[PDB]
RNA sequence: UUUAGUUGCUGGGUAUAGACCCGAAACCAGGCGAUCUAUCCAUGAGCAGGUUGAAGGUUGGGUAACACUAACUGGAGGACC
């Protein structure tokens, strides 16, 4: 799992401001470093459902927070997809 | 109570022997054969030419990851002509 000083991190590279937790950048690159955390725990408890499904929650949360970063500024989507490495 | 036998030689018959001659399929004993053939052992040799295209591998697509998938390779078989 991740700790309050890995989010910090990247909370801090990812930040569009000052204090700023709330933007689409910020929050997309929590749910990114928290999905490629859990990918090693789901290697070793294949038959975890109960947890999959949270997994999947977040999935879609990034993927509906991506959809609205490209609806505002097409260039920021493409930038923030760049930096974390997603296809799209 | 019956009062001529016996020993030779020749001849007829019988018995024991192959016993008038020829003829089995067999049974037993001791030896000879695996240069043919059956199986096995050791050491050598042989199988023109042409097909089909298993496993495995690489790359790419796809997935939140897995799955899935296309091409290229690869050369299996009591496989095919």
């Amino acid at each position: 799992a991740l700790t309050n000083a890995d989010r910090a991190e990247i909370i801090a590279k990812f930040a569009r401001a000052e204090n700023d937790t709330g933007s689409p950048e910020v929050q997309v690159a929590l749910l990114t470093a928290q999905i490629n955390d859990l990918q090693g725990h789901f290697k070793a408890h294949k038959h975890d459902h109960h947890s999959r499904r949270g997994l999947i929650r977040m999935v879609n949360q990034r993927r509906k927070l991506l959809d609205y970063l490209n609806g505002k500024d097409h260039e920021r989507y493409t930038a923030l997809i760049g930096a974390l490495g997603l296809r799209r």
